[PDB]
């Protein structure tokens, strides 16, 4: 039930238009009965524990759900860009493992060469009652971003998939943006 972007103008998602900005299950994906939805302005995943996808450690994240945006139909040139950052919300501070592969037209796939973890030490309390942690990727950590990003002939995100990985059944994910 993945939803297309009816607003991309900000050149990030921050699924402020009710829709999952083109997010959704993975083909590939190892587990698939993870919900992806748009929740209070945010992308939300739920389910991610009570489905096996809670592999919270730093190079077995290919156990986890991944999802894709396969109906995004834009895309964000990267060239020169070193981070992906991004704001990771539950109502209780958990633990959260992420995963990228940004893909481009020429630059298709790349093995992660680890999955970065915020864990609940790493939340801070808002005043909105929920916690929220930043998690950030950094082109060390993404073979084919780092690719990507250095690439001038071929700068341009065209899609990107994620390895999302938590021992909460509620968390989600916000202000994905690359920097
Ligand atoms: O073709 C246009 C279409 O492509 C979509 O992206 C595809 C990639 O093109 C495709 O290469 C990629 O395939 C992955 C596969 O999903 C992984 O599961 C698999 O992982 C391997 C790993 O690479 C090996 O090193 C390791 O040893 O084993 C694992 C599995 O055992 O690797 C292949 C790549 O070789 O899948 C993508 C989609 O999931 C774009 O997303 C889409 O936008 C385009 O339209
Ligand atoms: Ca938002």
């Amino acid at each position: 039930q993945p939803t297309a972007p009816k607003d991309f103008s900000s050149g990030f998602w921050d699924f402020n238009d009710g829709t999952t900005q083109g997010f959704g299950v993975n083909p590939d994906s190892p587990i698939t009965a993870i919900n992806v939805e748009n929740a209070n302005n945010a992308l939300k995943i739920s389910n991610l524990n009570s489905k096996g996808s809670n592999d919270l450690s730093e190079g077995n994240f290919w156990a986890n759900v991944r999802i894709s945006a396969d109906i995004w139909g834009q895309s964000i040139n990267i060239y020169g860009d070193t981070k992906l950052t991004m704001d990771v919300i539950a109502p209780t501070p958990v633990n959260v493992s992420i995963a990228a592969i940004p893909q481009s037209s020429t630059h298709g796939w790349g093995n992660p060469t680890r999955a970065i973890r915020v864990w609940t030490n790493n939340f801070v309390a808002q005043t909105d009652g929920t916690y929220k942690a930043t998690l950030t990727i950094s082109t060390n950590d993404s073979p084919n971003f780092n690719t990507i990003a250095t690439d001038a002939a071929d700068s341009v995100v065209t899609n990107m998939i994620l390895f999302v990985g938590s021992n909460s059944d509620n968390i989600s994910l916000d202000n994905i943006k690359f920097t």
